């Protein structure tokens, strides 16, 4: 095939073994999400419920966390953000059809609250103490994406400051991390309302990635283990992620990609004629992929190497990253349901330095021209 995507085995076991469980239906908790809805002005029960749908969103959440820690903490964790994947899905479905001055507009009102919530650490306001604090906003609905997103990082900050676990001073980086993230995220929509390598580094803020991958460090207690790996080295890898996870999309999208004004790498290759057909856009994809499963192999075992206390951590990262796999092919109906898609062909152990030397110069120019965007998310 020209359509094959390299992977290890031992990669796709966690994600295989999950899909065979039920619903977590106490997890997933439910009417906790429509508490928050009613809280937050975002949505409706019948959205909420239609939305969930959409996504999938537990095993969605799931494939990306195919094991999940059961300690107090990370079941919090997740579960505050499988609801807010959903109020976050429909913030986005409002705010991605704002004109510039509308997203200036909202950028604004959450500048203007972040030090004054920030600073109340670590007693912060409610979102009906929030929405009294922001100015009028010409479009109403900006006042509940705001504070809704404020209240999110506010439960995250509360959840880590539990039971004193981790140190002051990282709950507070986490939390700023966090923040950026949600800045960077408007900022991406604000891009797109005004080069092919910009817009690619573009399309990894746009759906608030960062978010998701700042969870390993919870799950993996890299929080609480003194490690020497630098900040800088965890969105290294969060970013080779979120590259697998924009390639892959742009060929299960395509089809809707191509009728609206949406980014997309296949849309590029398009128009400049770099691909006649989608046989050959879907041979450039699985390339692409390919390479990103090899590198981030290759930063994986070196990590280990280096910072044998964060194994469990990279290990994850790697789990995380073949998650996108099954979203795409197993779990999200629109995904799905796409004609264009990779197919995975499994390594096992005794072939794994054969599998490694055997690389693709057109996917390796890719993802080395995509590392060199490295050289504000903290
Ligand atoms: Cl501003």
């Amino acid at each position: 095939s020209g359509k094959i995507v390299r992977a290890p085995s031992n990669w796709t076991t966690p994600h295989k073994k999950m899909l065979k469980e039920d619903e977590d239906q106490e997890l997933i908790a439910f009417d906790k999400l429509l508490s928050w809805v009613s809280e937050t002005g975002v949505g409706t029960e019948e959205q909420a419920k239609i939305v969930f749908k959409k996504i999938n969103a537990y095993f969605y959440l799931r494939c990306l966390y195919p094991v999940l820690p059961r300690d107090p903490k990370s079941m919090k964790i997740f579960q505050l953000n499988l609801h807010f994947l959903i109020l976050g899905y429909i913030i986005d479905d409002a705010i991605e059809k704002y004109n510039e001055n509308e997203m200036k507009e909202l950028i604004a009102g959450y500048n203007l609250l972040q030090s004054q919530v920030s600073e109340t650490f670590p007693n912060f306001p409610s979102i009906f103490e929030m929405k009294q604090l922001l100015g009028n906003m010409k479009n109403d609905f900006s006042k509940s994406a705001i504070t809704t997103m404020f209240d999110y990082v506010n439960k995250t900050t509360l959840i880590l400051l539990e039971e004193g676990e981790i140190a002051e001073h990282n709950v507070l980086n986490y939390r700023k991390r966090l923040s950026n993230a949600v800045a960077v995220y408007f900022d991406a929509l604000l891009s797109k309302t005004k080069s092919d390598g910009a817009m690619l580094w573009r399309r990894c803020f746009d759906a608030l990635a960062i978010a998701v991958y700042m969870l390993t460090e919870v799950f993996s207690k890299t929080l609480v283990k003194n490690h020497t790996l630098p900040v800088s080295e965890f969105y290294k890898f969060y970013l080779l992620s979120i590259l697998f996870c924009v390639v892959i999309n742009d060929l299960h999208s395509y089809e809707r990609d191509k009728l609206d004004d949406t980014d997309s790498v296949v849309k590029v290759w398009f128009k400049e004629g770099s691909v006649a057909n989608m046989e050959a856009a879907t041979s450039k994809v699985s390339k692409i992929l390919d390479a990103i499963i090899q590198q981030m192999y290759l930063f994986v075992e070196e990590g280990k190497a280096r910072h044998p206390e964060l194994s469990e951590w990279f290990e994850r990262i790697a789990y995380m990253t073949v998650g996108w796999i099954y979203i795409h092919k197993t779990v999200v109906p629109r995904y799905v349901s796409s004609p264009f898609q990779i197919e995975v062909v499994e390594i096992h152990e005794n072939m794994i330095s054969n599998w490694l030397l055997k690389k693709d110069a057109y996917g390796q120019r890719v993802v080395q021209q995509f590392l060199k965007n490295l050289n504000m998310l903290y």
